[PDB]
């Protein structure tokens, strides 16, 4: 499950006159608002901005936006979002700049599941005034934007039924589309890669192989290319493992000279309190090195401070 926790003893008003007392005044108490925020779950640091208002009549996102900086500003507004709001904020920026940050769109159409994606397609909605998939529409092109169009429509069934016959022309289906480089008939490679419930897709994927004597995944990378190729690749591993996916987005956000930051960011905001305990083991086990000792070695300061207590613990 997840590292962050709802704390007992709570105390919504407490903890509003904390923050205050931490943010009044000539500079800023970081440590005693990560004392606070970062030991709370995000229904109750609801609760804390309600309280903070009320009584101490300022609105608390204002203040954290005044008195903080940098990433760690965006660790902790991240962490106050409501959270479908966050994906819905993070997908909407994602589209917004000079280009598109395709691998956010990805990482999150992908890895939601049905009720989420409506829920997320409901408030985007109703904050943007227009629908998720009009703007996805706008900003992206090609094959890329038309596996994003299908996921976004979040009809993915929800049963563990098996249909035997179904299972082997699904795979026939996959194969062929592969042989075509992915590129003719995307209706019926894209209705099975979305809607087919899990236990059928692992299902597939099994049947798959023995058709090309070659895992999906091998073919994908070989027969698709750029941000095409990462959306299926995407699909494949969160339907196979999801946690795994995650520990591999961290990875990549960490490895090398600098850092991903805002991935880094996304993700661990995003999924503390859901599979954070499932995200370190696989990252572990793939890699041999903790995330802790990663996100230790690749970040400095507050910013560190409050991502450690997010992964929760050492492996
Ligand atoms: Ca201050
Ligand atoms: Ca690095």
């Amino acid at each position: 499950g997840g590292t962050v926790k709802a704390a007992s003893g709570f105390n919504a008003a407490e903890d509003a006159q904390t923050l205050r007392k931490a943010m009044k005044g000539l500079g800023t108490d970081e440590d005693a608002i990560i004392n606070v925020l970062a030991y709370r779950s995000t229904a109750q640091r609801q609760e804390i901005r309600t309280a903070y208002k009320t009584t101490i009549g300022r609105d608390l996102m204002d203040d954290l936006k005044s008195e903080l900086s940098g990433n760690f500003e965006q660790v902790i507004l991240g962490m106050m979002t409501p959270t479908v709001l966050y994906d819905v904020q993070e997908l909407r920026k994602a589209m917004k700049g000079a280009g598109t940050d395709e691998g956010c769109l990805i990482e999150i159409l992908a890895s939601r599941t049905p009720e989420e994606i409506r829920r997320i397609n409901q408030t985007y909605q109703l904050q943007y005034g227009r629908s998720l998939e009009d703007d996805i529409r706008s900003d992206t092109s090609f094959m890329f934007q038309r596996v994003l169009v299908s996921l976004s429509a979040g009809g993915r069934d929800e049963s563990n039924y098996l249909d035997d016959a179904l299972m082997r022309q699904d795979a026939q289906d996959l194969y062929e589309a592969g042989e075509k480089k992915w590129g003719t008939d995307e209706v019926k490679f894209l209705t099975v890669l979305c809607s087919r419930n899990r236990n059928h897709l692992l299902h597939v994927f099994d049947e798959y192989k023995r058709i090309a004597q070659k895992d999906i995944e091998q073919s994908i990378k070989s027969e698709t290319s750029g941000s095409f190729e990462d959306a299926l690749l995407a699909i494949v591993k969160c339907m196979r493992n999801k946690s795994a996916y995650f520990a591999e987005r961290l990875y990549k956000s960490m490895k090398g000279l600098g850092t991903d930051d805002d991935t880094l960011i996304r993700v661990m905001v995003s999924r503390a309190e859901i599979d954070m305990l499932d995200i370190r083991a696989n990252f572990k086990r793939l890699y041999g090195k903790s995330l802790y000792s990663f996100i230790k070695g690749d970040t400095s300061g507050d910013y560190r401070k409050v991502l450690l207590i997010l992964c929760g613990g050492d492996d």
